[PDB]
């Protein structure tokens, strides 16, 4: 299907520099100054159509970690290691890969039973190798010559990035982040509350440090009625200002005063219910507390030690940042969080269970050739040798990009019901868990529940006879799908994200409907933080179909290849001008993002097995189950070694810093700084 | 071969009972008080033929733990634990599938083509029952009525255990030990000595408490040459005390002069080096030290956190008790730990490798009942009614137990190469070394490797037609080879060690050969330890034979009963009154047989899977795979509530144990109790 392929992506690169066009065009508009620099209002400061693509690569990365953040620094060195990866993999798959197979016409050998394709497998892989052949004794080798080169890349990263962790966090501004621990779960008594508890256990156990505790408070339902009495000024904004430029019987649903008394309402509630949360509710405060202390040390000693005889009581956390932590779920008591888990290991169970139909919906759409070979009918999807390129090419990519366009939110609400209070670990439980709904449903779901329509006559004539040799043969054809995948879903998806109409429709809706001045700077913060949730595990999604298909055809590496070099450019502008960062993390996520890498990689060989498994490769199996011991043990290697400059927090850095913060400025206390920190953004 | 099978028991029971009268006539001599009282004598203080069973019985554990230590009790836990485990195993056993399997006569039905036994499948298992039938919905129940309820157990007594072991170690004498720690790999430096990078290390990281360091000298040939010293000398006594009682011309290789000399020439070697250790070397001082605090939480702190930025420079162990460090293996630079273990799991690999032959060499002699119908010669090894029985019951016990009677030294040895800086570590991996010898060569590779003997017409008249099917019925039929292991190893082998003529001859020997008097006690501690080298995985080897029988034949329950019956008597008769305790762990060996014990249900299930496969019991499978994911989660829930009892010392009970030691006895120094702790055992 390359008359296909091609035809596919000439729609999306001419529609992707469309993209670029109109966001040139619009960009350089006096008006959206807000949208497209919103982060350079964030810092305190007020014929040529793609000239900022060499203008993003200009600033240095130290500028960059120093002006963005070290989230998202090392969320660029994520596409970089792509490239990284997998330039020398497409070179040594075109000049190695491709000469074996064109030569041998095996697939030319089509009317054995029911194959017929057409001049793409001659470009394809091991499906053009016939039984039991000589040539898979390059493939093994390249297969070496992949998974022992990207270890050697995921070693040297994953070493460029603790030494950047260690560099960074050594030496950032205070927070009161390093000083402040959380103490999670905390066993009742009859004290009359939980604050003599930690006070009692802290005043024993850490003597001589120990500055200051902080309880949690529910404060859910009180949260929960500011926010609905904001969104309702929102609204008594809206109503009031068609007001002022029309005439008397303003709505419909005497109606203005249908949401003001309800705001006196609201404030009645407010009050009463901000009086009744500090007085006469014990009840509602949760067995937790942020403790605090005056040295770092003693911080990163109390919260990486077992406290006592229990590891259920009296467990400590790292406290994330009191502009991290997600509110509302501190309120959940510990001894449920085990059940809410085992609750969306279900559900979950079922979002891989329901979104299997939206997936085969597709792949019917995507091989009606699979269909017409097998199922005599035209006066439905017929043959006019276009509009099958757009409906195998265009119409794939598309409606399963938009079977995609909410589950990054609904995995994100599927998180938020369990505890997990910061949204640094929400955002990383929901990039696992879209990981997890990519790896099924968008890869193995596909492939399997796919392959059987595109090689129907093979199931259907001759059943039962060949069937590991059909599959063998259809998952290496299964290629095209993820090239228009990769040329709809990534291709476009990054180069039409620049222009960010969904914040910048709704920041030109709130400047034409709201009151006055001296607020337009609140809607600068709407473009949010990078993709953590959505566009992270995306990139291991094309990890996956990178390693998987190389020493399979490398039809899928130069697509991957100019994808990575396109989005490079794309989030380093989007990140050097419009990006907000909500949380610095500070990159603790590789632990998390070099074993998924790793899992592709294992994933890699024990497809490569099944597909060798099935041309009755008898001496190609055995120099291949090395790799799966290699590779895990190159992760436990990983583990050891670099790590625990992720996890476990040292205490030579931690009295370093603190003895050259003492030695930048003496003299201030904390309690003027951090005793009223952690206090609910209620009060 | 059940008359084959009473012979050998009845060969062994009235030999172990020849042992007993032998034991209740050797004790009440006057003159081997020091043998079997010896404990008593290192606690500082001077018909009815088994009545010493109820002695052994009336001491209560407390008084127990008071008296011989912490480790042992739990050893005899152990076997307590495998009289909880096999009573209702057994009970449940006989009356359930003993019924069900003497009914169905499959194995009268024997002229299918060729299979030979005798009156004993009936009792035994799965083989009994026929094809695709109805009896296996039995045993897959009881298959959980074995796995739900022994997880019980392991639940209940690995609780008390943390809760006994933290009540121990929160309570008990003042050791030089827990304010101690190894600080194993240090950063060379261009300062003179390592000793000024430990100060200039913790006195800026630890400023409160950091009591004094104590770097570790070589001192491996001094120690070699002390040795050699103290056994010339041995002989210097022997063969002059030879003249004492005899005339001139007194040995044979002027004579005396002999040994004397070279007495003279080793302490002028002994000044020597002594004199030049401790001067003129800084290259004999290794990079390590015992670094020492002031409270016990501060050594709870050093040695669970992580230091620096490489996770391999200053990290921390918990420096093991100054009568358990194993010296000449804090000589051994850190770099080179590595690969000294990689050479002993190839070693340990021919291991495996060389002793399969005296495996086969057994059971070939075991089962010549399967060699005479196999093969035809009868001038031979033949059929006499009675020999038969001791040729197949008793000698591939004795022969086993003999090629065996060497390896936990062996191994012993082998975990000697490696570092392990303790004796508390040298024999947890010498019993993990041969508990894997044990799994593979004395359980798999007998069974394997002699069922093929023990069916080889089978395999000889119709080959590769029912080779899974023989297979499968022959692994039941390899139970009595392990009864007449119980028998024989395990049974008298207990047996029999109560008369300790192993030290009891070296101290007769001794007594009639040495010196003078004030020397008739350093040959009471010539009883060593309990067997953690030898004798703690034997149990975990019960074990296997016993959760891997149970749904299969019940004939190994009844003899493990009786056997740790007779066991835990004996090794509390032993534990009471002749044992040392070398070194108070106290209790750290859990995290190892509770993982070992789980691993054996996990091998006892996927064993149970190849025994239902062979019967093609399609709908007994499925419901079968979901007991290796039920063990290994309840393992990975032990692991998190009650195993960082034994390995994270937490620190509310090591602020209240300084607390309370500080309102016992006030105002000691800890200079003149623990900064010459750990100097080595030369000085």
């Amino acid at each position: 299907t390359l008359q296909d392929i091609g035809v596919s992506a000439g729609i999306n690169i001419l529609s992707a520099f469309v993209f670029f066009i109109i966001f040139a065009v619009l960009r350089l508009q006096p008006f959206n100054d807000r949208v497209y620099f919103s982060k350079w209002y964030l810092k305190g400061l007020r014929m040529k159509f793609l000239n900022w693509m060499p203008e993003a690569l200009k600033m240095p990365e130290p500028e960059l970690i120093d002006h963005a953040g070290l989230d998202s620094v090392v969320y660029l060195r994520i596409y970089w290691l792509g490239l990284k990866i997998f330039t020398p993999i497409a070179v040594l798959a075109w000049a190695v890969l491709v000469p074996v197979n064109w030569t041998n016409n095996t697939l030319e050998m089509a009317k054995q039973l029911r194959n017929v394709t057409s001049s793409d497998i001659d470009k394809l892989s091991v499906s053009n190798i016939p039984e039991y052949s000589m040539r898979f004794w390059t493939h093994i080798v390249m297969a070496y010559a992949f998974t022992i080169w990207t270890c050697y890349v995921l070693m040297k990263e994953y070493e460029t990035i603790a030494n950047m962790r260690l560099q960074f966090v050594a030496s950032e501004a205070r927070r009161p982040d390093q000083f402040t621990v959380l103490v999670r779960n905390v066993p009742p008594d009859a004290d009359e509350s939980v604050s003599e508890l930690v006070e009692h256990f802290f005043l024993v156990n850490h003597p001589d440090h120990y500055l200051t505790h902080q309880v949690v408070c529910n404060a859910n339902k009180l949260a929960d009625l500011v926010k609905k009495k904001k969104k309702l000024q929102n609204w008594l904004d809206y109503y009031q200002l068609k007001y002022a430029r029309n005439n008397s019987q303003r709505i419909m649903v005497v109606d203005a005063i249908e949401h003001y008394i309800a705001e006196i309402d609201k404030i009645s509630k407010e009050i009463s219910k901000e009086r009744e949360e500090v007085v006469n509710d014990p009840k509602a405060i949760m067995p937790a507390a942020f403790v605090s202390f005056k040295t770092r040390w003693a911080a990163a000693v109390c919260a990486q030690t077992q406290q006592t005889r229990n590891p259920t009581q009296w467990l400590t956390e790292w406290a994330p940042e009191p502009r991290d932590v997600f509110w509302s779920n501190l309120a959940i008591p510990y001894v449920s969080l085990t059940v809410r888990r085992l609750i969306m290991h279900v559900a979950f169970f079922f979002l891989t269970f329901f979104f299997i139909v939206p997936i085969a919906f597709v792949q019917s759409l995507a091989t009606i050739e699979g269909i017409v070979k097998a199922a005599p009918f035209l006066k439905f999807i017929v043959d006019d040798k276009f509009m099958k390129s757009v409906i195998q090419g265009f119409l794939p990519g598309i409606a399963l990009k938009l079977f995609l366009a909410f589950l990054p939110s609904i995995l994100m609400i599927m998180s938020k019901f369990e505890g997990f209070t910061s949204i640094s670990s929400l955002e990383r439980r929901a990039a696992f868990r879209y990981y997890i709904f990519n790896l099924v449903n968008v890869f193995l779901a596909s492939v399997i529940a796919g392959a059987a329509f595109e090689q129907l006559n093979s199931f259907l004539n001759q059943s039962a006879n060949q069937i590991p040799k059909t599959i063998g043969v259809a998952i290496p054809m299964k290629a095209t799908f993820f090239i228009t995948y990769i040329m709809v879903d990534g291709w476009a998806g990054v180069a039409g994200e620049i222009l960010m109409l969904k914040p910048l429709i709704m920041f030109h809706l709130k400047n034409a409907f709201l009151v006055k001045t001296d607020k337009d700077r609140e809607e600068a913060m709407d473009p949010g933080s990078i993709g953590f949730n959505t566009g992270e595990p995306r990139i291991q999604l094309y990890f996956l179909l990178g390693l998987v298909y190389a020493p399979v055809t490398p039809m899928l590496l130069p697509f991957i290849l100019v994808f990575f070099a396109l989005a490079y450019i794309v989030y380093r502008h989007q990140i050097i001008n419009v990006y907000n960062q909500e949380y610095e993390s500070a990159a603790a996520f590789w632990p998390d993002v070099h074993g998924r890498v790793i899992a592709a990689l294992v994933i890699s060989q024990l497809l490569l097995m099944g597909l060798l498994g099935t041309k009755h490769a008898a001496l190609a199996a055995p120099f291949l189950i090395a790799l799966p011991v290699l590779t895990i043990g190159f992760h436990h290697f990983c583990k050891g070694r670099y790590e625990p400059a992720f996890i476990r927090y040292p205490l030579q850095e931690a009295m370093m810093k603190d003895t050259l913060e003492t030695a930048r400025e003496p003299n201030l206390n904390l309690k003027g700084y951090l005793q009223n920190a952690y206090v609910h953004p209620v009060f």
